[PDB]
């Protein structure tokens, strides 16, 4: 009578049974295919789903759904916002690795700051296990013919190459089972590469991929035929590098940029990798936009943060990912806005690192640009409207010493330049455990396949700002209509133990 006695699940579930207090299994059909835009919605769903949810036994053989089950649904992995369906892989896995969005890591060896922060295999572990795809080494010489990772020049933490690679081999395909790319910038001496070297092939051994493979001499492979597998990028004898280094880097050499071309006489190879810094990535995309976007059917393109955040802080990767390119590597250590879009957009394909972007990006002779949108495929216009109806259980552990906390939902899109909106609700003084909102939003998507929804939640602060309680960023074409609950993540990815927000999707034309 407190916990449960959702007033507004009331509101929802007589509304689906009409003057009944149980679903019966017809009156199900029609919620699910007309409330909850299934197109699954018909007979047998709405059984696996009273099967699968329906606490009353009886209930359940007389094949019907209380509002009890009505709400152990609306709470379970079928009710949730984020598509179930999407949990799992699902997508072309056969595309070249340039037709996917890498999840990527930058100086992945730091666990803080880029000046005098501690230097961990911890920092590849967790970033390992948040499904990252793309790790990067600094590598240096070190003492007693050793070398060394660690954010060269400064007086961040030091710790050894091959500490940093048995950490790689054991949790690299714990989160996926997709290949890894392992960015190497070497500072060592030859006979420290020849060190690395003999680490590289000893350590990581049948997982590294030493040769190429035999057929694929057009484009790169697909994220299957490299399954389990890790390659190497870096320099590439040109002619200050060893052999044994240097045979190793195979689809990932490692070119400075020289530049766009199109397919009509010679530019970039598939093996080849251009970097860039967010600000000239930024810069490219506005002058030459589908010009960088034919660039990376082809290449993979590898973006990075800007020097001058040395606190780690990060960039919104959207606008990359807009524009293509696909290794974009922020600092996974900071929690933020943008590691939350960041996974969001990760958690998506079973989270398994490796994303299919829009038919749109994978067409060499496509005349899409994200900063001046013209017609064409990209442009399908819908129309969002979220209800935040009612959050629940919201954590409160950031204040320890007990009271209670103001909430408010900001509800923000993400996506190409006009797209690029957001929303919020009035803050509900004093209650973090049944606050209830009733208010719908209103965003025109022009461009929904770049789109992600943003849910995030503050506390309303006079005293420190509106302090962070929990957020969830869904993909817009993972996002479930109808009636869902939104699963609250913290500050660091982990799903709070029972924070959601429960809202009313909808998706028009
Ligand atoms: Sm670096
Ligand atoms: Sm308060």
């Amino acid at each position: 009578k407190m916990l449960t006695q959702r007033a507004e699940i009331d509101r929802a579930f007589e509304e689906a049974a009409g003057s009944a207090e149980t679903l019966s299994v017809e009156r199900l059909v029609t919620f699910l295919q007309h409330q909850q835009r299934e197109e699954e919605a018909g007979p047998a769903l709405a059984l696996s789903l009273i099967e699968r949810y329906e606490p009353s036994e009886t209930a359940k053989a007389q094949r019907q759904m209380t509002k009890d089950g009505f709400l152990m649904y609306l709470l379970s992995a079928d009710g949730n916002a984020f598509s179930l369906a999407h949990r799992r892989v699902y997508q072309d896995m056969d595309q070249p690795l340039s037709h996917y969005l890498v999840s990527s890591s930058h100086n992945t060896y730091l666990l803080e700051d880029q000046l005098t922060g501690p230097s961990s295999t911890e920092a590849y572990i967790r970033a390992l296990c948040k499904g990252c795809r793309c790790l990067e080494l600094d590598c240096w010489d070190g003492p007693n013919q050793e070398p060394i990772i660690y954010h060269g020049y400064t007086f961040t933490s030091k710790i050894l190459f091959c500490d940093v690679l048995r950490a790689i081999r054991d949790y690299a395909f714990k989160a996926s089972p997709y290949p890894v790319i392992l960015s190497l910038e070497n500072h060592c001496s030859l006979e420290q590469q020849r060190v690395m070297a003999r680490h590289l092939r000893a350590i990581l051994g049948p997982i590294l991929l030493d040769q190429p493979l035999d057929g694929v001499t057009t484009s790169l492979p697909s994220p299957e035929q490299l399954k389990g597998k890790i390659l190497l990028k870096g320099k590439k004898l040109g002619g200050k590098l060893v052999p044994e280094l240097s045979d190793m880097i195979i689809y990932c050499k490692s070119v400075h940029f020289g530049g766009f071309s199109s397919p009509g006489t010679s530019g970039q190879a598939f093996y080849e990798m251009a970097s860039f810094s967010e600000s000239r990535a930024l810069r490219l995309l506005q002058e030459s936009g589908n010009g960088f976007v034919r660039h990376n059917v082809s290449c993979l393109s590898r973006i990075y943060p800007a020097g001058w955040r040395t606190d780690s802080s990060n960039y919104s990767p959207v606008e990359m990912w807009n524009g293509g390119c696909q290794i974009v590597a922020l600092n996974f250590q900071t929690p933020g806005p943008e590691m939350d879009v960041y996974l969001g957009c990760f958690q998506d394909n079973g989270g398994c690192g490796y994303v299919l972007k829009p038919a749109f990006l994978r067409d060499p002779n496509t005349t899409f640009n994200s900063r001046a949108l013209t017609q064409g495929p990209w442009w399908r216009p819908e129309r969002l409207r979220v209800r935040i109806i009612s959050g629940q259980q919201l954590p409160k552990v950031n204040k320890n010493k007990n009271s209670i906390v103001d909430p408010k939902v900001i509800v923000e899109i993400h996506g190409v330049g006009r797209d690029t909106g957001s929303r919020q609700t009035a803050v509900i003084t004093n209650n973090g455990f049944n606050p209830r909102w009733d208010m719908e939003f209103e965003f025109e998507v022009t461009v929904p396949d770049l789109a992600l929804v943003r849910f995030m939640v503050e506390d309303y602060d006079s005293s420190s700002k509106n302090d962070f309680i929990g957020q969830s960023t869904i993909p817009w074409n993972s996002l479930k209509q109808g009636y869902r609950h939104v699963h609250l993540l913290s500050k660091n990815g982990d799903q709070h133990p029972s924070a959601t927000l429960f809202v009313k999707i909808s998706i028009q034309d």
